[PDB]
C-alpha cells in the first residue's frame, strides 16, 4: 500500500522530526525536503511525488501560493497544509486553492498520517479541530 511523499517545512530541525514520524508507517518515503515555496515548485516538478506536505507558512510566499502554482502546474496535485495556524479562514482558502487536506500541527500527532492515509485513498483531509471551526461556522452563517 505505498507511496513517495515531499516535506516543505522551513523548520530543518522539526522537519526531520516529522519525516521521522511519517516514515513509521512503513510503505510512505519522505522522498524531497524543501525549506520555501520556490524549491517545492522546483522539486515537485522533478521528482512529481504522490502527495507534499507542506506549511501554511513559509520564508516567501506560503503553503496556499504554493499549492496555487504546483495545481497550476499540475491540476491533479495532492498537497496537504500541515500547520500551527488554525481557523477556518486559512483552511476554506487553502482548500479553495486546490490543498486537499489542513491538518493543525497541535492535533494528535497520529492525524498527520491519517490525512496523508486519507489524502492518498482519495478523500479530503481535515483534523478534528478545524473540521469543528467550519462546521460551528456554518451553524451561525
Amino acid at each position: 500500500s505505498t507511496a513517495r511523499i515531499m516535506l516543505v517545512d522551513d523548520h530543518p530541525i522539526v522537519r526531520e522530526g516529522y519525516r521521522r514520524l511519517i516514515e513509521r508507517r512503513p510503505g510512505y518515503a519522505v522522498v524531497a525536503e524543501a525549506a520555501d515555496a520556490g524549491e517545492a515548485y522546483r522539486l515537485y516538478r522533478e521528482t512529481t511525488p504522490d502527495i507534499v506536505v507542506m506549511d501554511l507558512t513559509l520564508p516567501g510566499p506560503g503553503g496556499i501560493e504554493a499549492t496555487r502554482h504546483i495545481r497550476q502546474w499540475d491540476g491533479a496535485a495532492r498537497i496537504l497544509i500541515f500547520t500551527m495556524h488554525q481557523g477556518s479562514a486559512f483552511a476554506l482558502k487553502a482548500f479553495e486553492a486546490g490543498a486537499s487536506g489542513y491538518v493543525t500541527k497541535s492535533s494528535d500527532p497520529a492525524e498527520l498520517v491519517q490525512a496523508i492515509e486519507a489524502i492518498l485513498a482519495g478523500r479530503r483531509a481535515m483534523s478534528p479541530d478545524i473540521a469543528q471551526e467550519i462546521a460551528e461556522e456554518r451553524v451561525e452563517g
